[PDB]
């Protein structure tokens, strides 16, 4: 029954300027600890969202609450540009001193479609 | 990639009169269609919650999401009594003419703890 982190989309394609929804659910509430979203798998990955701390004005959670019982950690990111293309990972932390990474999701690759030129 | 219905808890134990959380998630938004909850697997099973229609005064979603992309269909049922004990199934329907059952979760067995007596005598 060990926790799994489920990212059901391998890939998401959005038009430039549209919002992009990156899905993540968990199969257990055990162990307690934060779910964080990153762009990149690497040491220079960017923290995209953490509900417990920090400011992320582009992100809106699907779950619409911080209830401890929530199992959907999916987010929407507004006004997508090619700078946002990347593989996004939903990561389960175990609370501790310090919190440690328990499970990472498989990644969802965000691609961004350029607006066709006019007219013609 | 085909939709799965995930009920993480084989069993939940609740004290009589308290609320029971019965968890359910889906792994896909495809196909489009309602999630329903039932108590029982058989022909006399009770409809407990229906996304599309009906009044279920004792039942709310755990999730506060009002968004069509929500994947957490866990429910809280209030004011539990032993009459509520049983196995609860989260069921994905495919929208159609009529809607059909696409997949059923594995079920969660709800048990209800009676309140200890306050007396060690007749």
């Amino acid at each position: 029954e060990e926790l799994q982190v489920i990212q059901p989309d391998k890939s998401v394609s959005v038009a430039a300027g549209e919002s992009a929804i990156l899905h993540c659910t968990v199969t257990s509430l055990i162990p307690v600890g934060p779910i964080q979203w990153f762009r990149g798998a690497g040491p220079a990955r960017e923290l995209i969202y953490n509900q417990k701390e920090g400011h992320f004005p582009r992100v809106t959670t699907v779950s619409e609450s911080t209830k401890r019982e929530n199992m959907d950690f999916s987010i929407s990111i507004s006004n997508i540009t090619p700078a946002d293309a990347g593989t996004y990972y939903c990561v389960k932390f175990r609370k501790g001193s310090p919190d440690t990474e328990f499970k990472s999701g498989a990644g969802t690759e965000l691609s961004v479609r350029a607006k066709p030129s006019t007219r013609h």
